[PDB]
């Protein structure tokens, strides 16, 4: 019935888990091959298919090493996914943007028949750790047909994002000293409109290198929100709407969402 549904009806368990159903394969993109971004690696499912697609950003000072895990984890749910490295380790949130989008036409255009045969050119997504989180919400601004994006700890010097009508998730670390989210995820969640498709996920006892040590509660809602708005999978609303408690005995710090969708 929706021709974009991958994989068997989920389950906690079935998200939770270090990696879903689909085996993965990976290709190298390397500095030279690649134009207006660092390189990367591209992990994509070894069945022959279409799938969404999903570029991802890290960090200041960081490499694609350090969100590996995520791009291996969300690929092995179906779903062709690169982790970039950006130009220079230091570039600022909105360079990081620019490099996410070249990186998913690197995928549509330049990558492998293997690579670009799995993709449905119709259906992106973006996320990115800290800066590149920033570069996520730089990017969903700027184009609004991307199908998802996840900030994740983003940071970011502009707290305006009311521009965007991306269906966004943003997911915070309590603990989180170098984006805080009194000042970065929080009031980007709080600037984007009422009316678009949102939720702030706020991890209990999170650093900032949360999103850098596999996570089953990212894992899990990051796979849940590319479902239910790359596939259009509703066997995936059950997780986001209510979505996780806050409250007594609750998995998270805090959630909060424009449910329903
Ligand atoms: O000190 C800062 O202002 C600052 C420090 C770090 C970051 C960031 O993106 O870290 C990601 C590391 O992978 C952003 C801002």
């Amino acid at each position: 019935m929706n021709p974009y549904e991958r994989g068997p009806n989920p389950t906690d368990a079935l998200l939770e888990a270090r990696s879903g159903p689909f085996s993965v394969s990976e290709e190298n993109v390397s500095r030279l091959s690649a134009s207006g971004f660092g390189g990367g690696t591209i992990y994509y499912p070894r069945e022959n298919n279409t799938y969404g697609a999903v570029a991802i950003s890290p960090g200041y000072t960081g490499t694609e090493a350090s969100i590996a895990w995520l791009g291996e984890r969300i690929a092995s749910h179906g779903f062709v996914v690169i982790t970039i490295d950006t130009i220079t380790t230091l570039d600022q949130p909105d360079s990081r943007a620019e490099q996410l989008n070249a990186a998913l036409n690197h995928m549509i255009n330049r990558a492998s028949s293997t690579v670009r045969s799995r993709i449905d050119s119709s259906r992106l997504a973006v996320m990115g750790h800290a800066m590149g989180g920033g570069g996520s919400l730089r990017l969903a601004s700027q184009r609004p047909d991307l199908k998802a994006a996840i900030p994740l700890t983003p940071w970011h010097l502009n707290k305006n994002w009311s521009s965007v009508t991306v269906p966004t998730l943003i997911i915070g670390a309590d603990l989180d000293t170098i984006a805080p989210v009194a000042t970065h995820a929080k009031p980007f969640y709080n600037s984007l409109p009422s009316s678009i498709s949102k939720a702030y996920l706020e991890l209990d006892g999170a650093t900032h290198f949360a999103p850098n040590i596999p996570n089953k509660i990212i894992g899990k809602y990051s796979v849940a929100w590319l479902k239910r708005f790359v596939d259009n999978d509703t066997r995936y609303t059950q997780f986001l709407c209510p979505g996780p408690r806050d409250g007594l005995f609750g998995e998270v710090e805090e959630y909060r969402s424009t449910c329903p969708f």
